[PDB]
């Protein structure tokens, strides 16, 4: 997938040649074929189409620099340097910050040509500030550009065609590109979104044979109470017992005025959420991880949360994935390779979170990778085969 990534420098070199070539015989100063593209919203046939048929003191702070700071607009006031980058500066500003600023006597309202806007803006977050604002119209109303979602970045990812895959903006956030989403891989776009609008899940359940309450740290679905009197272990989803878990006969992953459309639908949210939670509880795993690697030899101990957190965002993406999807012979497929994914991964989620230090230093190698190899290759069977899944419409 052919995807590339600009600063909001490059953006706006691009933006200026479109403007250029659009220069004749138009003729106009560039910020003003600016405005007129940027409200045609950049198709520029219809701006075209439409063309064709038709349409020595300073004032300001008062001491005397010489002649020398004194750029002026073409409305013949004259101000000096540091003065206009003040006016500038604090103009970009909110409020009412438009896609143009106005000369500064504000009698005459000529606007101030993009360059020296660019040129006489000092500190340059805010220069920033304004190569976003003029520059915003020329990237939405392209499809091949979009903006990058972080707050603070100001990159774009500009790609050969906009097909929703994942990008990386060395922001370093990656995204899907359709959607601006965080990466889905099982789901489709339109479908995550709505349940997005959707989103409780308990922090505090009670052990199902001693009745004890138990609140969860980490992050791994297999527990075992802490008694003497029941050391008996269950999954936290269901309450029931693990471990006929990731057996062909208990799947604890599927699903039996209608009240039972908002009955079902806390099947897969609580799953949903609930894997969400145990990514959550995940991550604080890699600081963790600094400690106990103890150099090639000992990190395959990253890439094992790095696996472990890499399933847990699958799983929350499948629970999506099933909940619109209507029942049918592949249903009890993916269905299947769902729960095999899932025990692979509670699997591990729990190795790492608990049966590990209670194990020996010699082995935890040898049991750690083949724990995540498995947990890998089963979320990869899930994936492949909903995607070959895709190609043949079967959902
Ligand atoms: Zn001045
Ligand atoms: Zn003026
Ligand atoms: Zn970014
Ligand atoms: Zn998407
Ligand atoms: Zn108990
Ligand atoms: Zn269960």
């Amino acid at each position: 997938y052919r995807y590339e990534v600009l600063t909001a420098e490059q953006i706006l070199q691009h933006m200026v040649e479109c403007i250029r070539e659009v220069n004749e015989v138009i003729q106009n100063p560039a910020t003003i074929t600016r405005i007129l593209l940027s409200h045609f919203n950049w198709d520029k046939e219809k701006l075209m189409e439409r063309y064709f048929d038709g349409n020595m003191p300073c004032q300001i702070c008062y001491l005397n620099y010489p002649n020398s700071y004194f750029t002026g607009l073409e409305c013949g006031h004259k101000f000096c340097m540091q003065c206009w980058s003040e006016y500038l500066t604090t103009k970009i500003m909110e409020e009412g910050m438009g896609q143009t600023i106005s000369c500064p006597a504000h009698g005459c309202d000529i606007l101030v040509d993009d360059n020296t806007v660019m040129r006489l803006i000092t500190d340059s977050k805010v220069k920033l500030k304004y190569q976003h604002l003029i520059t915003n119209s020329f990237v939405e109303c392209n499809r091949l550009l979009k903006w990058c979602p972080a707050p603070d970045c100001h990159h774009v990812v500009k790609v050969q065609y906009p097909d929703a895959k994942p990008v990386r903006c060395k922001c370093g956030r990656q995204f899907c590109f359709n959607c601006g989403e965080n990466w889905h891989d099982p789901v489709k776009c339109k479908w995550l979104k709505k349940w997005i609008k959707k989103c409780i899940a308990a922090n505090t359940k009670e052990c199902p044979k001693c009745h004890v309450t138990i609140e969860k740290d980490g992050g791994c679905n297999h527990m075992v109470c802490r008694n003497q009197n029941c050391k008996a272990e269950f999954c936290w989803v269901c309450l029931g017992p693990w471990e006929p878990h990731g057996s062909a006969w208990y799947n604890c992953n599927r699903y039996n005025r209608s009240r039972a459309a908002l009955q079902r639908y806390l099947f897969y949210c609580n799953r949903y959420m609930n894997h969400m939670q145990s990514l959550r509880f995940e991550h604080k795993l890699y600081a963790q991880v600094k400690q106990k690697m103890e150099w090639i030899e000992v990190q395959f101990l990253k890439k094992a949360v790095d696996v472990l957190c890499q399933c847990r965002a699958t799983l929350m993406y499948t629970y999506v994935f099933a909940f619109y999807l209507k029942k049918n012979n592949q249903s009890i497929i993916f269905e299947n390779n769902q729960a095999d994914l899932e025990n692979a991964t509670e699997v591990l989620s729990g190795y790492l979170e608990r049966d590990i230090s209670q194990d020996s230093l010699q082995d935890i190698k040898q049991k750690v990778q083949d724990k995540y190899r498995y947990c890998e290759s089963r979320r990869r069977v899930l994936l492949q085969h909903v995607h070959e899944g895709y190609e043949k419409d079967l959902w």
